[PDB]
Protein backbone atom coordinates (compact mmCIF):
# COMPACT_ATOMS: atom_id res chain seq x y z
CA UNK A 1 0.00 0.00 0.00
CA UNK A 2 0.64 3.74 -0.39
CA UNK A 3 2.99 4.57 2.67
CA UNK A 4 1.31 7.09 5.37
CA UNK A 5 0.72 11.39 4.20
CA UNK A 6 3.38 13.22 4.11
CA UNK A 7 4.37 15.77 7.67
CA UNK A 8 2.48 19.19 7.14
CA UNK A 9 3.46 22.23 5.51
CA UNK A 10 5.39 24.98 6.79
CA UNK A 11 4.24 27.81 8.36
CA UNK A 12 3.44 30.22 5.15
CA UNK A 13 4.79 33.66 4.67
CA UNK A 14 4.47 36.42 7.13
CA UNK A 15 1.36 38.68 6.57
CA UNK A 16 1.17 42.36 5.04
CA UNK A 17 1.65 45.74 7.06
CA UNK A 18 -0.99 46.52 8.64
CA UNK A 19 -3.31 49.97 7.67
CA UNK A 20 -1.78 52.86 8.10
CA UNK A 21 -2.64 54.66 11.59
CA UNK A 22 -5.28 57.19 12.94
CA UNK A 23 -3.97 61.00 12.24
CA UNK A 24 -2.33 62.13 14.78
CA UNK A 25 -4.03 65.08 17.85
CA UNK A 26 -4.12 68.96 16.78
CA UNK A 27 -1.38 70.59 16.79
CA UNK A 28 -0.54 73.51 19.76
CA UNK A 29 -2.75 76.00 20.08
CA UNK A 30 -1.21 79.25 18.06
CA UNK B 1 4.46 3.43 -3.30
CA UNK B 2 5.12 7.01 -1.61
CA UNK B 3 2.23 9.02 0.04
CA UNK B 4 0.54 11.74 -0.71
CA UNK B 5 1.67 15.14 0.15
CA UNK B 6 1.38 16.46 3.56
CA UNK B 7 -1.48 18.89 4.42
CA UNK B 8 -0.20 22.40 4.11
CA UNK B 9 0.93 24.20 6.93
CA UNK B 10 -0.31 26.44 9.35
CA UNK B 11 -1.00 30.16 8.19
CA UNK B 12 2.05 32.80 8.30
CA UNK B 13 3.24 34.93 11.52
CA UNK B 14 0.39 37.87 11.31
CA UNK B 15 2.29 41.07 9.46
CA UNK B 16 3.98 44.22 10.95
CA UNK B 17 2.26 46.99 12.27
CA UNK B 18 1.44 49.27 9.65
CA UNK B 19 3.09 52.96 8.97
CA UNK B 20 2.97 56.25 11.49
CA UNK B 21 -0.79 58.00 10.92
CA UNK B 22 -0.73 61.35 9.03
CA UNK B 23 0.60 64.46 10.96
CA UNK B 24 -2.70 65.95 13.48
CA UNK B 25 -4.88 68.45 11.86
CA UNK B 26 -3.30 72.44 12.66
CA UNK B 27 -3.76 73.83 15.99
CA UNK B 28 -6.44 76.00 16.75
CA UNK B 29 -5.56 79.96 16.15
CA UNK C 1 4.19 -0.01 2.63
CA UNK C 2 5.69 2.57 1.26
CA UNK C 3 7.43 5.66 2.70
CA UNK C 4 5.54 8.56 3.85
CA UNK C 5 4.70 11.21 1.38
CA UNK C 6 6.16 14.66 0.77
CA UNK C 7 5.88 17.47 2.78
CA UNK C 8 2.96 19.66 2.24
CA UNK C 9 2.54 23.08 0.97
CA UNK C 10 3.42 26.23 2.49
CA UNK C 11 0.76 27.80 4.55
CA UNK C 12 -1.35 30.92 3.76
CA UNK C 13 0.05 34.02 4.35
CA UNK C 14 -0.49 35.39 7.40
CA UNK C 15 -2.88 38.44 8.68
CA UNK C 16 -2.77 41.68 8.45
CA UNK C 17 -0.41 43.28 11.06
CA UNK C 18 -2.05 46.04 13.31
CA UNK C 19 -3.19 49.47 12.18
CA UNK C 20 -0.16 51.37 12.59
CA UNK C 21 1.07 53.90 15.10
CA UNK C 22 -1.16 57.61 15.75
CA UNK C 23 0.50 60.26 13.83
CA UNK C 24 2.34 63.08 15.13
CA UNK C 25 1.10 66.19 16.77
CA UNK C 26 0.11 68.52 13.81
CA UNK C 27 1.46 72.47 13.00
CA UNK C 28 0.70 75.07 16.04
CA UNK C 29 -1.73 77.24 14.67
Amino acid sequence: PPGPPGPPGPPGPPGPPGPPGPPGPPGPPG
